[PDB]
């Protein structure tokens, strides 16, 4: 029930259905192939197999383009029903049948096998949703000889780069800035997938060190050319000397095998005539297990690896297989949290405030996976780091040993700090937080600390504030807006059930890495709530009007904290005079997308209750 309704919520895959270029490009591959089979089949009858049919959109496009029979397969049963409803209430009802099975389980589609297979079954890493087996087994079992598939062919490109920015998402943080600081040893990093909108990297934040290299070619029309595990050593020519901080990755697929019509995931700065924004697909960043340097105009090799679902890259003469996180950091922290710690360790203004606040004092740190106490140890007489998570305690233990910070103690519970400290310092940062306001756990550890030592116990930060701002994003809004009619097909049935299963199983406010989404801001940041650092934690409730909404399509929200004399922002860092906001890359911000009833209003009313009882903030948006 709840697992079933949550997955119906995901089923839109953000902007997938509204990806105009995706839709054009599959339409084009179907026109080309249906027209070949129109000529080739002695009777002119063309059987299309659409695998992964979702709403049935592609099947509608096949039948309207003149396929005589379309069979559509959807493994996810509720989307199977959705499709059945949509296609059976359309003019092509008679031509289209929906079977709710995974294509791999089907054994015959009856009576005839397919002339053509269309499948949109790809994610950012191309192969990560099963494409390989889906095609290979559909060709073995479900297709005529010379079956044509849309798309027919695909490539995966990597580009080496030197980038301080990207390094920050991967480096084990270095308390003192030099290498060879190796606090935790050497680590590969995970083979978790790091998806990023590389188009929003500013040109100064990276440098390409070679032309794109073709890591893999796939061919989705020949059974035998689809091999699940492969490794190839690949060659290129540096056009700059530098170090390979990261490997940018993306793919492109050829819709009809003509070398002309493509979905191309190349970033805006490297896809000059086939670039369209989207979110359900993006580009990806991979890291080499060890450092690799490169000089022009030298030849270098990257070893290119994949299994059925996954890609990874290794150096020559190092061993080929997939490398996991061994330091515990890459597997515990999200990418943006690694960036957060590396950024904090390099932030001279932050470090100065921490020294001035700690000097000669016993400091206690609260947080969960917060590294602050390691900085407080420079100047503090004593640091008690309180961290409830065992694995972060083990990490901190390795850092204190490695950097010989003998004035630091690490303990598990706030109620175990029996000596009273001079100051409590926090970011605050708790790894558990899905929202910038979920770091409000802070208020409760403070309540406990003031109950145990007194109410005049010094604590920093001493004020937190929830803020919001109206923004007009260029594109991001389409992850959330209603699908309505698409390619002339009414898909509103999908919106009703998608609405329902989002209403029930989803949060009102989304979470997004806003630095990755271009927009312009339409008003001043506004304060919503303000949190004093008190004896007792109190519920609070407010109602604020957010004007300027008629030219905006979203409301970002974030926390700011007054840490001694400085201000820490988990979201907005500044706004250019042109109105372009800059967002902290070490956190996800909250963004609300005005519900469809509200698309039009020139101002919305924001309601928020911080509920002492849950530690949470509920929002509703409406009225005015
Ligand atoms: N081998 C398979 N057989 C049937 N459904 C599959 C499948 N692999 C993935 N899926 C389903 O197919 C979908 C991919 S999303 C693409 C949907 C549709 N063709 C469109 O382009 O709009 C998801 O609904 C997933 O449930
Ligand atoms: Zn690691």
């Amino acid at each position: 029930d709840y697992d079933m309704a949550q997955e119906l919520a995901r089923s839109r895959f953000g902007d997938m259905i509204l990806d105009f270029d995706r839709n054009d490009k599959f339409l084009a591959g179907l026109k080309t192939t249906i027209a070949e089979k129109k000529h080739e089949n002695t009777d002119g009858k063309v059987h299309v197999l659409d695998i992964g049919t979702g709403t049935g959109l592609l099947s509608l496009m096949a039948a309207r383009e003149g396929a005589d029979k379309v069979t559509a397969l959807e493994v996810f049963k509720p989307m199977g029903d959705c499709a059945r409803h949509i296609t059976s209430n359309s003019p092509w009802s008679d031509k289209i049948t929906v079977i709710s099975e995974r294509s791999t389980d089907v054994s015959q589609i009856g009576g005839s096998r397919a002339d053509i297979i269309v499948a949109e079954v790809f994610d950012t890493e191309l192969i990560g949703e099963g494409a390989l087996r889906t095609f290979k087994e559909a060709l073995e079992r479900l297709a005529k000889p010379g079956c044509r598939v849309v798309p027919s062919t695909g490539n995966v490109y990597i580009v080496p780069v030197e980038s301080h920015l990207l390094k920050m998402f991967n480096d084990i943080p270095r308390l003192n800035g030099e290498k060879d600081e190796e606090p935790l040893g050497r680590c590969s990093g995970t083979a978790a997938v790091f998806d990023v909108q590389l188009s929003e990297m500013k040109t100064h934040e990276f440098r390409e060190l070679s032309e794109p290299i073709v890591a893999f070619k796939f061919d989705f029309e020949h059974e035998e050319k689809i091999i699940f595990d492969e490794s190839f050593v690949r060659e290129a020519v540096a056009h700059s000397s530098g170090t390979i901080d990261a490997l940018l990755m993306w793919w492109d697929i050829d819709m009809d095998r003509n070398g002309t019509t493509f979905i191309d995931m190349g970033p805006k700065w490297k896809n000059k005539n086939n670039y369209a924004w989207r979110d359900h697909w993006m580009q990806a960043v991979y890291y080499l297990p060890e450092k690799k340097k490169v000089e022009m105009n030298q030849t270098f090799e990257i070893v290119c690896n994949h299994d059925e679902f996954s890609l990874w890259f290794s150096n020559v003469g190092k061993d080929k297989s997939r490398s996991y996180c061994v330091c515990g950091l890459h597997s515990m922290l999200s990418r943006q949290t690694v960036y957060h710690v590396n950024e904090m360790f390099e932030n001279q203004k932050f470090k100065d405030e921490v020294d001035k606040l700690s000097k000669g004092l016993h400091v206690a740190t609260v947080g969960e996976g917060s590294f602050l106490g390691l900085l407080a140890a420079k100047t503090a007489k004593r640091v008690t780091i309180i961290d409830g998570n065992e694995r972060f305690r083990d990490i901190f233990f390795k850092y204190i040993h490695y950097y010989k910070l003998t004035n630091v103690e690490i303990i598990e519970k706030v109620t175990s700090l029996t000596d009273s400290p001079d100051i409590v310092l926090a970011e605050p940062f708790y790894m558990s937080a899905m929202n910038p306001w979920n770091h409000l756990r802070f208020l409760y550890d403070v309540e406990v600390l003031k109950m145990m030592h007194g109410d005049e116990l010094r604590v920093e930060p001493h004020m937190g504030v929830l803020k919001a701002i109206p923004e007009k994003f260029e594109d991001l809004q389409n992850i959330a807006s209603d699908v309505g009619t698409v390619n002339g097909f009414d898909l509103s049935f999908f919106d009703e059930i998608s609405t329902k299963a989002r209403t029930a199983t989803d949060a009102i406010v989304d979470e997004q890495s806003l630095w990755e989404y271009a927009g312009i801001v339409k008003g001043d940041a506004v304060e919503i709530l303000r949190f004093p650092i008190d004896g007792r934690v109190s519920s609070q409730k407010c109602v604020v009007n957010i004007d300027n909404m008629s030219s905006s399509n979203a409301i970002p929200m974030w926390m700011e904290w007054e840490f001694g004399g400085i201000n820490l922002s988990t979201g907005l860092l500044s706004i250019s005079s042109a109105g372009v906001p800059e967002w902290n890359k070490g956190y996800k911000q909250g963004v609300y997308f005005p519900i469809t009833a509200l698309r039009n209003d020139k101002s919305l009313c924001l309601h928020a209750l911080f509920d002492k009882s849950t530690g949470d903030i509920n929002f509703q948006f409406g009225k005015s």
